[PDB]
């Protein structure tokens, strides 16, 4: 059974994981206002592995007996200065979710819970993953600042990840 | 293009479209407390039927160039009294977003806008099969208050409907 | 919820989509006995048409939920002065269920009904097809009065369109 | 060819074999009501069989150079006391046909009409399966009065008999 | 049947559809012209895609029982001042067809005709798309103005909508 | 490169491959009030060869570094006394067209354009086709003048060539 500081640890996370969802969803919307619909269609597919990842600390709640409580889900920001400055507080966000599963996986390992380190083993590896695959475009930005021409190659390359919801809804 | 009080009101709607699926996500948060898993499965299903209402009026803001703008997402009731409350209050739900559409759609005649009348037409058609799945389902459970016999029959046959994004994610 | 003049008046609808199978079914037992049975295939094949035509007034009542009534079916017109009057009054009959959907949907404008309005959008796309397939036949009829020779060959043609329920029954 | 005796009391029957359509569309239009959507499919493939069987009449009195009129259907009950008096309401019918078509046959063996008392021969053995069908039924809800966890597993089972026509409109 | 200013309307709305089409064919005599023999392919597939508009028109007045009038196509513009005006002025010209769909959906509400505000549903829900697929390429060319690099990248990626009737011819 | 006489003198054929194909558009708007689709669907599907023949002038001018311009389509003929009467006047504007290329045929070897002489070879080789597809069609109707069953049977089979571009929109 998970403690009483576990299961509203692993809620608030749950409310992180959703949040993100709910940000780059924000971000979906900033892009495709630019006319950049490779970049919304990378945001898009983004707010739905976010939503897989909530999808996983609710499975682990009902697998260890709790119960999910669902707080209110804060505005994101409206819009940025520039697609770099976008890119900036996508990675900065990434590195907030990161900062707070060790803050999970240093409660796990106070309160001597082996089945939840066990767990968070798989949201620590998959976030060196998501931190790795927005500081590739990141630094494709940095690479290109006075060149809509690249610019436009981003866009494009970019649209390969489309996301599988749209297609089935 | 949109006026702006058409598009304060499809942005106001697109937020209601949200906060219903963070509703039937937070009734798949109590059914799958009280171990009924396939009314838990039922209700994540139509947690992602509508985020894909949602996907509509993003896709007809940016069509007509607007500018999507997301607010807050409120707090979700958590408990219910038993299984039927939770499903007379997801159709009194439905009856809130349809109350909603006629009012977009009686704003769109105000303002002589016939391409969003012309496209709350499919939100209108559609609502009519959304208060019907759960009207259905309510008259089911006033068929069965006392009888635990039929609401475990009535957990496998709404098992049929599964969630097709976890398949993928 | 149907009101109660809505109602009403869509189980009067509903009646006329079964007292047009009931013509067109005295229609082919018309043209049946003068010897015209690629007429008379054409008349049974729309009896089924106007059938499928009310059952979609009956799953409507259903889905909005209402209660259909069912009053008596009336007598049909025996028999014609000729072949040509014969589809003189039955596109006359296809004139008068048109002005009596234009009836509903200007009684579901008047109660502000949008989920009937809506529905009656089928049944008005789907008039233009009843009156103007009506309105070939009439056509040829007149094309061909005292030639034998070519209402000979308006038999064979229209009798490509079969009735799909013998086949079933 | 039919003698007027004959020619009058097969148009009857023709009659009665659309009343039976025309009663087992308000016993679907009765089960509708109270959400029970297999015995409400069970009914209408029950009124298409019926319709089926008056173009036996129909194909007979054109095989035999009649002539068929078609007489007011009159109004079938609305509603019944339960499901239970929706069957032996529709058992009571299907006595009420077999009796009329054993005067049909006691008819043709008077006027000594060899090729009419040879197509009787299919309504009588037909009328043997349906005399059987609902029998069986109606015994199943003598089985289930004060259960409704029966009549639960009623309205799936009967659910397998779907009418083909509305796949095809 | 069309009344007299509905039947004059519908027919000068034809010829905007026909005039709109060759518009569509005097750019694409344009950019090719230029040596842009992937705008010109996307001028010449709409001209395609215009007559089939005006073959909605003719075959709505054919099943109405009117009369299609053709009058003259005036000339249309032969140059422009860039690739970037070319279309300004294929948006300014779509914003002036659905100007004037929308004075035939007026006209028809006035009229109290409902068949024919229900066939002008799908060119308000088509102009939609026909405002957007230009206001989409309208944005990539005001994003590269001084900017041969982007403009040969247009070209390619615009070749992709090939006409299919120089397949066929 | 095309001289001043030979360009303008290629855009003025090209203005009459689509005056022809607006002709044979007012025709089928003739033959299809009459209730004759299949003399109407062949008069469109001539339409479409004579826009085909206009896009082999345009790919022509564009391959010799010419430009085309577009000059404005006059109004074709409205009605015409009889089916007979609609064939002799597109069969004496098929000896109008080859009297046109025979005069761009006599100009090319006047100003020794052997590029363009050689272009020509295929107008010349298949308006032999055109005029003769006329003339079997025009003496079938000479055949037939008192006749409404031998023009019911022109209809059918000339039914058999139907246009291909409304398959493709």
């Amino acid at each position: 059974m998970l403690s009483e500081r576990m299961l509203k640890a692993l809620n608030d996370q749950l409310n992180r994981e959703l949040y993100s969802a709910y940000l780059y969803f924000a971000m979906a919307a900033y892009f495709e206002d630019l006319g950049l619909e490779g970049f919304a269609n990378w945001m898009k597919a983004q707010a739905e592995e976010e939503i897989g990842h909530a999808l996983r600390f609710y499975n682990y709640i009902y697998d260890r007996n709790g119960r999910v409580e669902l707080d209110e889900i804060p505005k994101p920001p409206k819009e940025w200065e520039s697609p770099l400055k976008a890119f900036e507080a996508a990675y900065e966000h990434e590195k907030f979710i990161s900062k707070s599963i060790y803050e999970l996986a240093a409660l796990a390992e106070e309160e001597k819970d082996y089945s939840t380190r066990a767990f968070l083993e798989w949201f620590i590896n998959e976030q060196v993953e998501e931190e790795a695959s927005v500081k590739k475009i990141l630094d494709k930005l940095k690479f290109a600042k006075d060149s809509p021409q690249i610019l436009f190659m981003l866009d494009k390359e970019l649209s390969a990840r489309a996301p599988k919801l749209p297609g089935l809804l």
